[PDB]
C-alpha cells in the first residue's frame, strides 16, 4: 500500500471507533433491550424487544403450503413436518408469464392462485383447508398476504388460510436453525438492520411463563432516539438524518443500513472535494445530487482488485474524471463508512450475545448466528470485519456465523412450518 495522504486520513479517521467506544455502545444497547423486555418500561422503550411467539417448545398442524417467491418465478410446496423434525415435501416451480407480471398485483395473484389450484388438484388436496406461508428467495441486491387472501376469495372454489409472515430476522434464524441446531440468533444487515434471538422466558415479561425460551425481535434499528449514539454521530450522519423521511428516528439503522450507506459516502466525498483533497475541488452535479452515490457503488468500489477499473467506472458514471489518487481516496472513504457500519452492528450483536451468555449462566457459550441481507452478503469484507469485531467484544463466546443455503427449500419450508404453527397457536 502507498503512504496515504495525511489530510485525507485525518477526515476519514473520524469514522474510527475504538473498542471502548463499542463497549459503550453495546452497554447502552443492552440497557435499551432490558427496557424493551420489561412490562413497566416496554411501552416507552424505543427498542421494542417484540415477543415473536416462536417458542423453544412447539401446536399440531399437519399439512401446509409453502410459497417461495423468487424474482420471476415462484415455488408452491406441500409440506408435512413429522417428529428431530423431518420436513417432507413435494413441490412445483411456476414461471410467471409477461402479462401476469406486467398487470396489476391482483392479476398477478390471480395467476399465483390459479397455479396453487392446479398444484392442489395435482396432489388431490382440495378437500383440506391448508394453511399457507410465504418465503422469499429474491436474488440478493442492494402486501403479499393480502394479495393472495383476496385472490383466493376471488376464486371462491377452494379455501386456504394465508398465515402472517414472520419478521425477516426470525425467518433467517429458523432457516439457519434447520442446518445448525445451535442457531438461536437471526440477523439482517440489508437496507435495514435488525436481529432476533432466543430469550429466556423469565426475561420476556410480556408473556407469562418462565420455562423455555422465546424468540424476541429486537427491532433494534430504533436505538438512538434518546441520544444513545449522539457522541458518535458525525456531520454526515446528521445531514442524512435531517433529510430522511423520519428525522430523529432509526438512528442506529442509519449508521449501518444499505439505505443510507451510499449517501454517507457521498457526503464524505463532498467534504473531501470541499477541502480540495478530491477531484481537485470540483464535484460533478451528479455527486451534488442526493442519493446519486448508490450503496451498491460502495460495495463495487471495495470489490476493485487494485486495478482501479471498478472505481474509475463508478465515478465516470457520476460525471467525474478521477485520477488514480482520486480513486484510491474514494475506496478508503467507502472502507471508512462500511467498517463503521460493521463496528456499530457488532456492538449490537455483541450486546445480544453477551446478554444470552449471562442469562443462561454459561461460563463459555457456544452459539450460531444466522445472517442475511445485501450488505452482509454482497459487501466485500464487511462480514469478515463484522465477525472479527463481534468476536472481539464477546469473550467466553464461540460464535459461528452461517448464511442459510437454499438447498432443496427445506429450511424455507421450516419457516412456513413455524409461521403456520404460530398462527394456529394464536387462534389465527
Ligand atoms: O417451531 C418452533 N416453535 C414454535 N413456536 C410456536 C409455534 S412453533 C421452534 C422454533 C425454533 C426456531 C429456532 C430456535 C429454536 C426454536 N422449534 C422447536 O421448538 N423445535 C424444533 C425441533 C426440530 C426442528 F427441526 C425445528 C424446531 C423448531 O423450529
Ligand atoms: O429488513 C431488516 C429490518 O429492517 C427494518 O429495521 C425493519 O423494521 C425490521 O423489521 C427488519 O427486520
Amino acid at each position: 500500500k502507498p503512504m496515504p495522504l495525511t489530510l485525507v486520513e485525518q477526515i476519514l479517521a473520524e469514522f474510527q471507533l475504538q473498542e471502548e467506544d463499542l463497549k459503550k455502545v453495546m452497554r447502552r444497547m443492552q440497557k435499551e433491550m432490558d427496557r424493551g423486555l420489561r412490562l413497566e418500561t416496554h411501552e416507552e422503550a424505543s427498542v421494542k424487544m417484540l415477543p415473536t411467539y416462536v417458542r423453544s417448545t412447539p401446536s399440531e398442524v399437519g399439512d401446509f403450503l409453502s410459497l417461495d417467491l423468487g424474482g420471476t418465478n415462484f415455488r408452491v410446496m406441500l409440506v408435512k413436518v413429522g417428529e428431530q423434525w423431518s420436513v417432507k415435501t413435494k413441490h412445483q416451480m411456476y414461471s410467471i408469464p409477461e402479462d401476469a407480471m406486467t398487470g396489476t398485483a391482483e392479476m398477478l395473484f390471480d395467476y399465483i392462485s390459479e397455479c396453487i389450484s392446479d398444484f392442489l388438484d395435482k396432489h388431490q388436496m382440495k378437500h383440506k383447508k391448508l394453511p399457507l406461508g410465504f418465503t422469499f428467495s429474491f436474488p440478493v441486491r442492494h402486501n403479499v398476504v393480502g394479495l393472495l387472501r383476496d385472490a383466493i376469495k376471488r376464486r371462491g372454489d377452494f379455501e386456504m388460510d394465508v398465515v402472517a409472515m414472520v419478521n425477516d430476522t426470525v425467518a433467517t434464524m429458523i432457516s439457519c436453525y434447520y442446518e445448525d441446531h445451535q442457531c438461536e440468533v437471526g440477523m439482517i444487515v440489508g437496507t435495514g438492520c435488525n436481529a432476533c434471538y432466543m430469550e429466556e422466558m423469565q426475561n420476556v415479561e410480556l408473556v407469562e411463563g418462565d420455562e423455555g425460551r422465546m424468540c424476541v425481535n429486537t427491532e433494534w434499528g430504533a436505538f438512538g432516539d434518546s441520544g444513545e449514539l449522539d457522541e458518535f454521530l458525525l456531520e454526515y450522519d446528521r445531514l442524512v438524518d435531517e433529510s430522511s423521511a423520519n428525522p430523529g428516528q432509526q438512528l442506529y439503522e442509519k449508521l449501518i443500513g444499505g439505505k443510507y450507506m451510499g449517501e454517507l459516502v457521498r457526503l464524505v466525498l463532498l467534504r473531501l472535494v470541499d477541502e480540495n483533497l478530491l477531484f481537485h475541488g470540483e464535484a460533478s452535479e451528479q455527486l451534488r445530487t442526493r442519493g446519486a452515490f448508490e450503496t451498491r457503488f460502495v460495495s463495487q468500489v471495495e470489490s476493485d482488485t487494485g486495478d482501479r477499473k471498478q472505481i474509475y467506472n463508478i465515478l465516470s458514471t457520476l460525471g467525474l474524471r478521477p485520477s488514480t489518487t482520486d480513486c484510491d481516496i474514494v475506496r478508503r472513504a467507502c472502507e471508512s463508512v462500511s467498517t463503521r457500519a460493521a463496528h456499530m452492528c457488532s456492538a449490537g450483536l455483541a450486546g445480544v450475545i453477551n446478554r444470552m451468555r449471562e442469562s443462561r449462566s454459561e461460563d463459555v457459550m457456544r452459539i450460531t448466528v444466522g445472517v442475511d441481507g445485501s450488505v452482509y452478503k454482497l459487501h466485500p469484507s464487511f462480514k469478515e470485519r463484522f465477525h472479527a469485531s463481534v468476536r472481539r467484544l464477546t469473550p467466553s463466546c464461540e460464535i459461528t456465523f452461517i448464511e442459510s443455503e437454499e438447498g432443496s427449500g427445506r429450511g424455507a419450508a421450516l419457516v412456513s412450518a413455524v409461521a403456520c404453527k404460530k398462527a394456529c397457536m394464536l387462534g389465527q
